[PDB]
């Protein structure tokens, strides 16, 4: 049972890409229809390393069963302080305690390098990250009906705020 | 009138941004905008083919307003965030209110369905008339943002165009 | 600028009427359409002195700008370490954070008598009352939908909770 | 045979009913229930006409099943809360999904709004046959209760009537 947190590697992106386009496939975790590919996921990655914002990965056994990360909330220069976090667990390793690991360790980050505020973007339906969060102390702060599309129905788009401070 | 923004337009727009950066808060934005950012958002505009309307009078640009994508992920297509400036020395004359009510017509016309305003939570005046336009307060995002010195409390707001 | 949280008294009841039952008329505070009597009001407070559960007010310059309570959530007795909570500020004076001072008190008195779990049943619109909790770490726990009618339209009911320990 | 329960049923109720007291999460009371409590109970009901709803089968009352108000206040007037008791001889029958059917029919019949249960976060059973008759997770309440000593959580689970 070899089981550690540490920032992704470039060998991690197949295993990362199959967890991010399961979530596309089979829920409203990512509001996007078609899978990603390899060539999109690695420019992503090298686009994160350019701009030192942190991968990291819960590995087991040898297997990343999980990835987060967090970035820009919105691209306007007085939003400096603010980052948006998203955290992907594999289907076959829920209920480990992974994605709360994988905050937590958002969370130190995001201390560590003095942002404000950190922001999540949860869908209205995802209960166990609506749960997670509230764990957490993050406070619902808003909820936009109606701004997503997927699956031939509306989705409502909630807000989740911590105060690093 | 209210017509489409021509690139002629564009140096009075950038005038009212700029105003808008340096003295108020309803621009997240620390430096003024150059006319060239200007003029590469504006042709960015033209080619994705999102409206940008200007309010006229006796010749003067007095105010521009316009619509875009609110987050970038292909299930927000439904989805557009406006913005709305009116010149410093053109208020109390419902510019702001004109422009609007023709994004809202464009936005129906366009076959949107959810029309949201980021609206910083001390903008009285923008908030006012936007319930007056019975879009819905969604939230509040609170520390956000960072300008003069103090910390910003983003509102958001939201209209079903349905 | 005399002001002071204490124990409600007999000689507040009518201010306490009157805050409630302005509450009554004009919001959805309280799922009640008519309003209270007096003598409603005296048979509440000694029901409350015989069930010694606390009744706060708080009161400033001689007058009673505001009142809050707790009691049962459910009657059953497996839910005896479970409260719910009530606090009504008179409308002239909001804004002065008195509401915060009564969940303060309510709070403290409710951990002295080792209670574990502190109920808020908020109207979906009541948005200071929302904010205010989630200010002192009450998490939301559920929204029973159209479980009130008033004012013609249907009422959403809010559960917020504060786990004591 | 589903049939309004009589004052003949009321023993084998109150069985029902105390064993759900002595083994299980499904009541929050901890001390069996007399036949007297019960009889005031049932008048209760008559009185208020609430329905109470059995399973018979062979002669013998199988389960039992019932609705009342779910919070006290006026304007919950049109808000129900159900209980369902399924005899522990009697599962795997069908019995509590035959009985919330019944409930359900009834509450429409007499033009409420909404059926809430109040059901045990354990209670698995109970949450599919809820789900499976279309009712919503509302919520849960954590350590709510406190039951052979652990504590106990309450899920919602809500059904619009309309």
């Amino acid at each position: 049972s070899n089981a550690m947190i540490r920032c992704a590697k470039k060998e991690d992106l197949n295993a990362i890409l199959a967890i991010y386009n399961d979530a596309i496939i089979n829920t409203t975790a990512v509001y996007t229809y078609k899978p990603q590919t390899i060539d999109e996921r690695i420019a992503w990655f090298e686009t994160k390393q350019r701009n030192h914002e942190p991968i990291f990965v819960f590995e087991e056994n040898g297997s990343v069963l999980g990835f987060a990360t967090f970035g820009s909330f919105r691209p306007w220069p007085a939003y400096q302080y603010t980052i948006e976090h998203s955290i992907y667990v594999d289907a076959s390793a829920r209920g480990k305690g992974i994605a709360s690991q994988l905050l937590q360790r958002l969370i130190v980050e995001a201390k560590a390098k003095g942002y404000r505020t950190l922001v999540a973007g949860i869908d209205a339906s995802n209960e166990a990250s609506i749960k997670l969060h509230q764990k957490f102390n993050f406070k619902h702060a808003g909820t936009l009906t109606n701004v997503g599309y997927k699956f031939d129905y509306w989705l409502d788009l909630a807000f989740y705020e911590l105060d690093l401070k």
